[PDB]
């Protein structure tokens, strides 16, 4: 019973989240991972400010009301070549990577591993942060307040 959630560099608090290697959140789930790492679902405002400091992914994940892939520089298979906060428009489905926004970070780019889950509650699952640089912090417990989402 395991979770793998890697994450990146946290750029003014914004972060990713990427679920057991594919596209696997729900939103209601992304509320409740992010509520995990004591953040919550960024702002478009605070995406903005992220990307403007060196934020990019290849990836959609969720926002508060959008999801997103944030660029800044163009690559053909990332957002169809665009660049600034990509908002996807047409999609069949329901469920991405997150983004998450830490109040607590640094202002600018933090490329420090995470190193805790802090408001995960109990449960049985065995949730493994996995970083960039491949360093791992793991913990037994739960996040997913919705059944619909376990
Ligand atoms: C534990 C941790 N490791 C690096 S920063 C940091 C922290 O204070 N957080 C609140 C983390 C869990 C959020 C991902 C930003």
């Amino acid at each position: 019973n395991q979770i793998d959630l890697n994450v990146t560099c946290r750029y003014a608090g914004v972060f990713h989240v990427e679920k057991n290697g594919r596209y696997s959140i729900s939103r209601t789930e992304a509320a409740d991972l992010c509520q995990a790492f004591n953040s919550t679902l960024p702002t478009m405002d605070q995406m903005k400010l992220a990307l403007s400091k060196g934020f990019e992914t290849c990836r959609y994940g969720f926002i508060e009301g959008n999801v997103v892939i944030p660029r800044i520089h163009p690559n053909a298979i990332c957002a169809a070549n665009h660049t600034g906060v990509y908002i996807l428009v047409t999609s069949n489905t329901s469920h991405y990577d997150t983004y998450c926004f830490n109040a607590s970070a640094p202002p600018e780019e933090d490329c420090t591993s995470v190193t805790d889950l802090p408001n995960s509650f109990d449960g049985p699952v065995t949730i493994t942060i996995v970083n960039r640089d491949g360093t791992r912090y793991s913990k037994k417990g739960e996040y997913r307040t919705h059944q619909e989402d376990i």
